[PDB]
């Protein structure tokens, strides 16, 4: 069947650090040179080589277009992509939303971590968090035919001890069935003052390989428990400048904070080839997410480095269902080949989320905080009441027209997207809001291959975000606005020299934003207009020398505000320049030895809409090494990764707050295949 390849895992590219292709949502997997989008897919090889544990670890080290807000000391990572914030809750799982750990995705069970840059509502529907900067997609591990019995042990500053089992088996006639299990247990003191972390994780990738039938089921369990929670530093009404970043080992937030975050999910997927030119597919999954924390956000007071920590307890019970069904077919109209996809999806979520802010405790950026009182938060004990219900569902039809022996490709699609949410007050249980909307959202793209190894492309595509509720201060307080429609135009070029590829892209993304005006009326009358250029090179351009290099330049314009002080200024939290350079070098002179280095750069950015508060540019250097050897006939690999090797301390800017950098962090690991 022609559509039977939609879920086929893309081959690794030269060097094995990235893959040749990635998911285009409802369209399934596309080769990089057939994709009229900027897509990058990082491999398990890279994940294991750099000892990346989370999406954030991997993406900020390697990708010129992804920067992380929060960080591994915090309970939550978020990602900025093409000048827009992308929630970790909007990370996709084989294209499906709502099924991965809500605050921080671990990737030690991942075969691929893909980045599709820019919005993609036509391809995937709306994301639960409304993100539009890009879609990160995780592809889970599957069992290969040759059995895998892999064990590794690892140490990470200051005392985190870990073990990782990666076991794969196939069985049944013709290895029709596969089982891949990943188990991680990592526990101990982190690199940050007075912080410890416990991390159990279990995953099973199950699949069935049949003549006209393909099935899979993914089960995931994970918990992250932190003693000590790093949190944002907020700007105050009279902040005049951003103080110099403290030592990243210092922890200036709530000393006796804690996080207990548990997620588990199951997702079953299938395809069935009804004919040579018709394939049915369906997915159904669910996720439970349990959230418990007491922590404090730091607020600048004065400008000498004093802070006040604002304490809170938060509790969450989130229950998500996420499903898709559809058909993929193909036919011809003369010289046109049609490859069409009809897809429908549905996400349904029930959330209980209670919180109480109590306590304001003085501190200082440059002092690890002392033990301070924890307020009585017992009124949140017991059952967590329902506070929100979300229902997203859509139907999409897309057609890829192939002309002139597939050297010209035109893709058209439209999706009808339904959005519905209901909110209930955490104390009274009163129904505070019921938002219900539908929107149509289209795409158009064209790709031309003048050379076999040169692809030129353009796309138009939209992003969708649920409208915001007006703050309980404005004239229309509580009213939640119409959905925000972001719009992207992109053009680019991709050139595949065989062992390495160079890409270029120019994009614009326009998105409405909401502010309270002079009439204290909350309206969606603002607009952000991000215009950017992206360049990258990746591959193995010399034998035994792999290179991933990229840079981006963006003008992130607040091109419509209700304010002259901010009109035309830069969106906060969006550096105009970012670049990454990674080199991995198989030394010709030591057998089995590989040396890695990375340089991450982020230019100056602002925290405020008026741009009166700039944060400096920053640089991070990583050093790595891998040593492959044999003992008793079995392969072993010893690894070392030194993140932030120079021990630089820096702020990452966001809109209204800053996240402190993670300190210099060595991890060491030994892996054996039995
Ligand atoms: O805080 C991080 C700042 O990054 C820019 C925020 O992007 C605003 C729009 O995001 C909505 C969906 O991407
Ligand atoms: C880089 C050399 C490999 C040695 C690192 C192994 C650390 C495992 O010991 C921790 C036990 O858990
Ligand atoms: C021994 C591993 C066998 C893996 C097959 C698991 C099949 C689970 O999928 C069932 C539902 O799939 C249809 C989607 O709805
Ligand atoms: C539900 C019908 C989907 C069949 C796809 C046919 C090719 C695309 O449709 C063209 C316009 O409709
Ligand atoms: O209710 C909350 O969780 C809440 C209110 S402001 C806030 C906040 C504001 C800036 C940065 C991080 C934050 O967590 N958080
Ligand atoms: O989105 C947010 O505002 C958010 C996410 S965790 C969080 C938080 C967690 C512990 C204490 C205070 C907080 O504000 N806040
Ligand atoms: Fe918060
Ligand atoms: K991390
Ligand atoms: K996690
Ligand atoms: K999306
Ligand atoms: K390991
Ligand atoms: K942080
Ligand atoms: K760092």
């Amino acid at each position: 069947a022609q559509a039977a390849g939609a879920e086929t895992l893309p081959a690794e590219y030269a060097g094995g650090q990235v893959a040749r292709g990635a998911r285009l949502g409802m369209l399934g997997n596309a080769d990089v040179m057939d994709a009229p989008f900027s897509i990058t897919s990082y491999t398990a090889r890279t994940i294991e080589q750099q000892q990346a544990r989370s999406v954030a670890d991997l993406l900020q080290a390697n990708d010129p277009s992804v920067r992380v807000v929060g960080g591994r000391g915090d309970l939550v990572d978020s990602y900025t992509i093409r000048g827009f914030s992308v929630q970790n809750a909007d990370v996709a799982f084989n294209g499906l939303y709502g099924l991965l750990p809500f605050w921080r995705v671990p990737i030690e069970f991942a075969e691929r971590v893909e980045v599709l840059k820019g919005p993609n509502a036509l391809l995937g529907g709306i994301s639960p968090g409304g993100s539009v900067g890009g879609t990160i997609n995780l592809v889970p591990k599957r069992a290969d035919d040759q059995p895998l019995t892999r064990v590794s042990v690892d140490w990470t500053q200051r005392g985190q001890l870990g073990t990782h089992l990666d076991i794969g088996r196939r069985f049944g006639e013709n290895n029709a069935f596969g089982v891949r299990f990943n188990g991680v247990y990592r526990n101990g003191d982190t690199a940050v003052d007075h912080q410890s972390r416990e991390f159990p994780m279990l995953s099973l990738g199950l699949d069935f390989r049949g003549e006209r039938l393909r099935l899979s089921s993914d089960l995931l369990y994970q918990k992250e428990s932190l003693e000590g929670v790093v949190r944002p530093l907020l700007t105050g009404p009279g902040t005049t400048h951003i103080p110099h970043a403290p030592d990243s080992k210092t922890r200036f937030g709530l000393r006796d904070s804690y996080l207990d975050q548990e997620d588990y999910s199951m997702v079953n997927r299938g395809e069935y080839d009804l004919a040579d030119n018709l394939t049915a597919f369906a997915s159904i999954g669910g996720r439970q997410s349990n959230y418990e924390t007491i922590a404090a956000n730091s607020i600048l007071v004065g400008n000498q480095g004093d802070i006040v920590n604002s304490l809170a307890r938060q509790r969450g019970d989130r229950r998500t269902y996420s499903a898709e069904v559809g058909l993929r077919g193909n036919f011809d109209t003369g010289p046109l080949r049609h490859d069409w996809t009809l897809s429908a999806n549905r996400l349904h979520e029930r959330l209980g989320m209670v919180y109480a802010f109590t306590g304001m405790q003085s501190g200082n950026l440059y002092q690890t905080s002392p033990h301070t009182p924890l307020p009585d938060f017992s009124s949140l004990d017991g059952s967590i009441p329902k506070t929100n219900e979300t229902d997203l569902g859509g139907v999409a039809l897309a057609d890829r027209l192939s002309f002139l022996e597939d050297r010209v490709q035109v893709t058209l699609g439209v999706r009808r997207q339904q959005i519905e949410s209901r909110n209930y007050d955490q104390t009274s249980g009163a129904r505070t809001s019921h938002d219900k909307r539908h929107v149509w959202t289209p795409m158009a793209s064209v790709l031309v291959k003048p050379l076999q190894d040169l692809s030129l492309y353009a796309n138009y595509i939209q992003g969708l975000s649920q409208g915001e509720a007006a703050p309980m201060t404005a004239a229309n307080a509580g009213q939640v606005l119409a959905p925000y429609k972001a719009e992207q135009y992109e053009i680019g070029a991709k050139y595949d020299l065989g062992g390495f590829t160079t890409t270029l892209a120019l994009f614009e993304i326009r998105k409405p934003n909401a502010y309270t005006d002079a009439s204290n009326v909350f309206r969606a009358d603002g607009e952000q207009r991000n215009r950017g250029v992206e360049l990258s090179l990746y591959g193995e351009p010399l034998d035994g020398v792999r290179v991933m290099a990229g840079a981006t330049y963006i003008k992130p314009e607040q091109n419509k505000t209700g304010d002259p002080a901010s009109e035309g200024k830069d969106a906060p939290g969006v550096a105009r320049r970012q670049a990454n350079l990674g080199v991995s070098w198989d030394t010709p002179f030591v057998d089995g030895l590989t040396l890695d280095s990375r340089w991450i750069y982020t230019g100056s950015a602002y925290v405020d809409s008026a741009n009166a508060l700039a944060v400096p540019h920053w640089n991070r250097v990583d050093l790595g090494a891998a040593y492959a050897f044999q003992v008793a006939g079995k392969p072993l690999v010893a690894r070392a990764n030194l993140e932030n090797a120079l021990g630089k301390d820096y702020w990452t800017a966001a809109n209204g707050y800053l996240s402190i950098s993670s300190p210099r962090t060595l991890s060491l690991s030994l892996t054996a295949d039995f």
